C-alpha cells in the first residue's frame, strides 16, 4: 500500500484492506472476523528522530484484533504493511474485545425473537404479536461474575415504541436479557422481584409535530444569525496537519479514543517550541448510582468498550458545525476486514471567541484604549452511546492556551418505576413510571508532553496562607499568601485530587529551563475544577475497573503503547490484576521527575437528573484548560492587530 | 420631573437634576458637593403590590451623598421627587463616601506639585523638572490605622513614563505618597528601608508602533469573520424591559452595581413564573498578598469604593461589542450636582451559543436525528479600575438558565523590584525590575430570588456516596451515591464553601411548590465551582472588612436596602462593628426557611502572576450558573424550531 504523507496519519482505506488480506492469509482455512485494524504509532524516539534528527521514517504497521468461531477470547497482533506480513502474533483467550457496531446491532433481533423474552414482553402486557414494537439498548455486560470473560456477553436494556417515531426512554420494561454474542442467543434473563408492566402513559415525545400536539405548537421560526467568512479562513491545512495562530500540530483519529492531537507546538517568533507529544481521551466511565440489581452492570467505559470513533456521527447533516468548515473522514474495518467510512467525522473550524485583551486609561476618559478581539481554532467531533450524546471540542486560543470542551446532551438513561414506587435516593422520576438513575460521567485525559523540549516533571500547585500568624512581624495584617509547589519525584506522589480548598492547579513543566524573567521553568498549567471524585466505593467494579478515576491526577513513566488505563481489552474484565493504569503505577517508586512522563487526569460531572432533563437533555458544559505560564516571556498575542487602537498622543491629537 | 415609564428605571438626567436643585435648596447658604444621586429603589411589597396586586405606584425617590467643606464625614438623604423635598437626612461624621472620577482625578497633579514627592523623585533617579514624566494611580488608601476615617485619604501608587503613549507599569518607583482628598495636598509619603531606584529598562509596551519595534512586525490582518442578522434580533426591549425567549426582566443600573437586573420571570407556556426579584454584584475585593508595608492597604472594594457604574466604560467605539447591538446609556452626577452621561453603558445582543441539545438513533445510522441550536441574550459592561479591566456577561439561556461571566484584562498591578531583589513567594518577576504581586479577585453576588413565586429556602447539595459498605445487602457492589440536601433553617446554618470532596452545588427553592414528576421543590440550582477561600486570616484587614468573602454562601433574612455587605460607606472603614453582612448575619439564629430571603455568593480566583499576564494580560475567564432544577416538568427549550429534524418515519421514506 502507499505510505501516508505523515508517519502518524491514521490508516488509509488502502492500508486498512491491506493488513486485512495479510492477515486473512496468515490465518488461511480458519473462520475469522475483525474487530480492530488501526495504526500502530510509531515508537516516540523514533517519530522525534525523524522529525528532527533526519532519522528514518518509522515503519507503517496496523494493529489488528480477530475472533476466530468456535475459539475463546481474541488474536491480536502487527502487520508490516511494507512487507503485507504479519511480524507479532498472540492469542488472549480470557478477555473479551470493544463491541463494534456490527456486534451490537444484532441484539436487538436475537431479543425479539427468544421465547423467554417474549413472554415477559407478555408478562409485562405486551402482546406477543406486538415484539416488532419492543427495542433495546445493547451494552456491554459491563462484567458479571456468573460468567467472567468466559463468554462474549451484551446485556440488553429493553424499552418499546407504541409507534416507532416515539423516543422509547419514557417506556423501558423491568427485566434484562442476557446474550451471547457469538452464539447470538438470549442464555438468561434477569428478573426483578418487583414485577413492573409497562406504562400506560403517552410516550415523552420531542419531534415538531409530537410537540405542536403536546404544548400549542412550536415558537416562530427565530431571525437567523448568518457567520461568513469572505475572505476564507486563516488556518492552513497540509494533509492532517493543522497550522494557526502559531500553533502546528497534526489531527489524527482512530476507533477508540476518536480525536488524537499530536506534536503540538508553538512557534514563538521563529522559535519553533515543542508542548505537547500527543493529547487525547483514553478512556471514560459513566458509573451509575443505584445499588439494586443488575443496575450495578451499568458502569460503562464507553471509549474502550465501543470507542469514540466507532460511534462518532457523520456531522455533515444536523447542523452541528456553523460556519466555514473544514473535515476530515475516519476510516475502520468491518467485520469482513473490508474499509468502512464514515464522512465528516471530524470538523474544523475557527470562530470569533469575545475579547482576548483590552485596556484604556481614565486619564483621557478611555480614549486612550487598545482591544483585541480572540479568535480560537476548534476541533470537534460528536459521538453517540446509545442514549446519550458527546459533543467534544478541542480548542486552541491565541494567547497559547489549549482548552477542551466537552457536552452532553441526548437521553437520559431510564428505568422503569411503579406507580407507588419511589425513585428513593438512587434516581429521579422525571416522568410517570421513569426512573433515572443517578450517574457520574467521568474521563480519562491523556498528556503525552514534551513542554518546550524533553525531559518534563509534574506538579501539584496549592494557594495557601502564609503560616506566619496575624500580627507576626512576618504578616503584621495576615494577608500575605502563596502558591506552594510540590512537585512529584515518584509515581506515588502525583496520584491527587482537585482540591477547592487550595483552588489547586497541576503543572507540566521542564526544569532543564528557565524563564529568563520569572525564574521559573516553563510550563503549561492544568486548571480543572470539575473533578468529582470517585463515588464508588474501592472494592467496587467500578473502582477495580477504571483505576485511573480514583484521582483527578496519575502521573506514570512513558512507555510506548501506554494508552488506555482500564486495558487493552476492557469488556468483561472483573478489574483483577496487574494491567492499565495499575500496571503503570506499579509499587509506586518509579522516578517521573525530569523524564518522560504521562500525565492522566480524571475529571467529569455527577449527574442527579432532573425533569428538566427530559425527554431530551439540553448540553450541560465540562471544560479543562491548559494555559502557558512562564512558558513565554510576555503576553504571546500582542503581535495580533488590535481591533481598535487609539494612542495617548493620537487622542490628543484628535482635539 | 416627568415619572419614569417604570418604577424602577434609573433616575433620569431631569430627576438628577430635580433632586440636587432640591438638596442645594435644603442646605442654602452651605456649601456642599455631591458624592452621590440615585435612585432609591421602592420597597419590595410595595414594588410586587404595585406589578401584581394593582397597587398604587411606589414613590419615586432619590437617594444621595454629599460632602460640606470644613464638615467631617457626609450628610446622607432621601429627596421625594414628586415633591421637590428632602424628606429624610442625616449626617455621617465618621464615614467616607465611595471615591468618583473627579475625587481621584486631581490627586495626580497634586503629587507632581507636592515638594516632598519631587524629592523622592530625585532620589529616585528622576530629576525634578521631569515631573510631567511621573504619574499615579490614585488608590483609596483603604484603610489606614494612623488616620482610620478621620480625613478622607488617598494613596497613590506612583509610576514613570519615558513618554506619554509607553505603559508606566513596567516602572513603579518605590514611594507611596498619602493624600489628603479635601485639602489635596501629601500629608505623608511611606518610603521603603530598602530604597530602590527608577527601572533604566525600556518600557514594556504593547501598542503596535511598540511591537513592530519590539518583534519583527504585526501579523497580517485576519481573514473577518462577520456575523449579521439580515432580519433583525428576537428580544423586544420596552424601555429597559426586556423580552426574550420567554424570559423578563428589567434591566437597571447604578453608580455602584453597574447592571440591575430586576423583576426576572420566565414564561412557562401562559404561566409567568417568578424567578429573581433582582440580582446584581453587590460588592467586591481583590486582596493582595504581600505583608510587606504598606502593602496591605492593596485590597481595593472597587464596587463600593469606586463603583461599577461610575468606572464603566462607553462601550461605542473599541469594538467590545460584536454584532447588532441595542445600547443603555447611563446617568449619574457630578459634584456640581450636574446629571452627567455615559453613552453605551450597557450593550445587548443575542448570539449563537452552540447546540442547545442533540440525540441520534444508531438504530438508522443516525439517519432518525434532531439537532436545535442555542442563543443566548447577553446583557454586559466592561469597567476600567485603574489598572484592571472588569468585563461583564449576564447571559440568559434556552434552556431556562441564567449564567454570570466574567473576563479579567487589563494590566497587572506592579511594584518596583530591585535587580538583586527576590520577588519572594509574594509575586513575580515578570520583567526587569517589575514585582507583580499576588492577589485575589472576589466578588459578591447578591441574589434576591422569587423562586416560582414568594416564600424561599436555601440548601446545600452534597454527592456522597451511600454510608453502607461494600458487599452489604443495600451496596452489594459499592456504586450507591445520593445526593445529601441540607437545608438551611437559620443564617448560621447557611454559613458554607464550596466543597471539592462532594461537589457541592447550593439550591434555592420554593418549599410551598412540588414538581408533579419528582415530586421535590421547584428550584434554581447554583453551579458554582471558581469559589476561592479567602487567603487573608480571621482578623485580618482584609477579612473584617470583607465579613461576606470568607464564606461561599451567605443567607440572611430579606430586608429593604440591604444591598452592600461591606456596608454602606466602604472607604477607610476598619472593619469594626455591626453593619453590612455582620449586622445581617447578627448571632446567625434568624430564621431562613421558607420566607424573603437574601443569598450572597462570593466566587473569584487566585492570582499567581506570571509573564504572560505582561504587559497587557489576556482575558481570565471566570463563571457561574444558576440553573432550573425540578422547577419545569421537561426541557423547556423543546418548542424551538430545530436546526435539523428527521424522523425514523421520515428516514425510512426517503428509501
Ligand atoms: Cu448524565
Ligand atoms: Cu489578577
Amino acid at each position: 500500500p502507499a505510505r501516508p504523507a505523515h508517519p502518524l496519519d491514521p490508516l488509509s482505506t488502502a492500508e486498512i484492506k491491506a493488513a486485512t488480506n495479510t492477515v486473512k492469509s496468515y490465518f488461511a482455512g480458519k473462520k475469522i472476523s475483525f474487530n480492530t485494524v488501526t495504526l500502530r504509532e510509531p515508537a516516540r524516539k523514533a517519530y522525534i528522530q525523524w522529525k528532527e534528527q533526519g532519522g528514518p521514517l518509522p515503519p507503517r504497521l496496523a494493529y489488528y484484533v480477530i475472533l476466530e468461531a468456535g475459539k475463546p477470547g481474541v488474536k491480536e497482533g502487527l502487520v508490516d504493511l511494507a512487507s503485507l506480513s504479519v511480524i507479532e502474533t498472540r492469542a488472549l483467550e480470557t478477555v473479551q474485545p470493544i463491541l463494534t457496531v456490527e456486534d451490537l446491532c444484532s441484539t436487538e433481533e436475537v431479543i425479539r425473537n427468544d421465547p423467554a423474552v417474549i413472554e415477559q414482553c407478555v408478562l409485562s402486557g405486551i402482546p406477543a404479536n406486538e415484539m416488532h414494537k419492543v427495542y433495546c439498548d445493547p451494552w456491554t455486560i459491563g462484567y458479571d461474575e456468573r460468567w467472567g470473560t468466559g463468554k462474549r456477553l451484551q446485556q440488553a436494556l429493553v424499552y418499546y415504541r407504541s409507534d416507532e417515531d416515539d423516543s422509547q426512554y419514557s417506556h423501558p420494561l423491568d427485566f434484562c436479557p442476557i446474550v451471547d454474542t457469538e452464539e447470538k442467543k438470549v442464555i438468561f434473563i434477569d428478573i426483578p422481584n418487583r414485577r413492573r408492566k409497562v406504562s400506560k402513559h403517552k410516550h415523552a415525545n420531542f419531534y415538531p409535530k409530537h410537540m405542536i400536539e403536546k404544548v400549542g405548537a412550536m415558537r416562530p421560526e427565530a431571525p437567523p444569525i448568518n457567520v461568513t467568512q469572505p475572505e476564507g479562513v486563516s488556518f492552513k491545512m497540509t494533509g492532517n496537519v493543522m497550522e494557526w495562530s502559531n500553533f502546528k500540530f497534526h489531527i489524527g483519529f482512530n476507533y477508540r479514543e476518536g480525536i488524537v492531537l499530536s506534536d503540538v507546538s508553538y512557534n514563538d517568533h521563529g522559535n519553533v517550541r515543542p508542548i505537547f507529544h500527543r493529547i487525547s481521551l483514553s478512556e471514560m466511565i459513566v458509573p451509575f448510582g443505584s445499588p439494586e440489581f443488575p443496575h450495578q452492570r451499568k458502569h460503562a467505559l464507553d471509549i474502550g468498550e465501543y470507542g469514540a470513533g466507532y460511534m462518532t456521527n457523520p456531522l455533515s447533516l444536523g447542523c452541528d458545525c456553523k460556519g466555514v468548515i473544514h473535515y476530515l473522514d475516519a476510516h475502520f474495518s468491518d467485520r469482513a476486514g473490508d474499509p468502512i467510512t464514515v464522512k465528516n467525522a471530524v470538523c474544523i473550524h475557527e470562530e470569533d471567541d469575545g475579547l482576548l485583551f483590552k485596556h484604556s486609561d481614565f486619564r483621557d476618559n478611555f480614549a486612550t484604549s487598545l482591544v483585541t478581539r480572540a479568535t480560537k481554532l476548534v476541533v470537534s467531533q460528536i459521538f453517540t452511546a446509545a442514549n446519550y450524546e458527546y459533543c467534544l471540542y478541542w480548542v486552541f486560543m491565541q494567547d497559547g492556551a489549549i482548552r477542551l470542551d466537552i457536552r452532553l446532551t441526548g437521553i437520559l438513561n431510564t428505568y422503569i418505576l411503579g406507580d407507588d414506587e419511589e425513585a428513593g435516593p438512587w434516581g429521579t422520576r422525571v416522568y410517570p413510571n421513569v426512573n433515572a438513575h443517578n450517574h457520574q460521567h467521568l474521563f480519562s485525559l491523556r498528556i503525552d508532553p514534551r513542554i518546550d523540549g524533553d525531559g518534563n516533571s509534574a506538579a501539584a500547585c496549592d494557594a495557601k496562607s502564609s503560616p506566619y500568624p496575624l500580627g507576626s512581624p512576618e504578616n503584621m495584617y495576615g494577608n500575605a499568601f502563596y502558591s506552594e509547589k510540590t512537585t512529584f519525584k515518584t509515581v506515588k506522589d502525583s496520584l491527587t485530587n482537585y482540591e477547592s480548598a487550595t483552588g489547586r492547579s497541576w503543572d507540566i513543566f521542564n526544569p532543564n529551563k528557565v524563564n529568563p524573567y520569572s525564574g521559573k521553568p516553563p510550563s503549561y498549567k492544568l486548571v480543572s475544577t470539575q473533578c468529582p471524585p470517585l463515588l464508588a466505593k474501592e472494592g467496587s467494579l467500578v473502582a477495580k475497573r477504571a483505576p485511573w478515576a480514583s484521582h483527578s491526577v496519575n502521573v506514570v513513566p512513558y512507555k510506548d503503547n501506554r494508552l488506555y488505563p482500564s486495558g487493552d481489552h476492557v469488556p468483561q474484565w472483573s478489574g483483577d490484576g496487574v494491567r492499565g493504569m495499575r500496571e503503570w503505577i506499579g509499587d509506586g517508586s518509579e522516578n517521573i521527575d525530569n523524564t518522560d512522563i504521562l500525565f492522566f487526569h480524571t475529571f467529569g460531572i455527577t449527574h442527579f437528573p432532573a425533569p428538566e432533563d427530559f425527554p431530551l437533555m439540553p448540553a450541560e458544559p465540562i471544560t479543562l484548560m491548559l494555559r502557558p505560564r512562564h512558558f513565554f516571556t510576555e503576553n504571546p498575542g500582542l503581535d495580533i492587530q488590535p481591533s481598535y487602537a487609539m494612542t495617548t498622543s493620537e487622542a490628543k491629537r484628535a482635539v
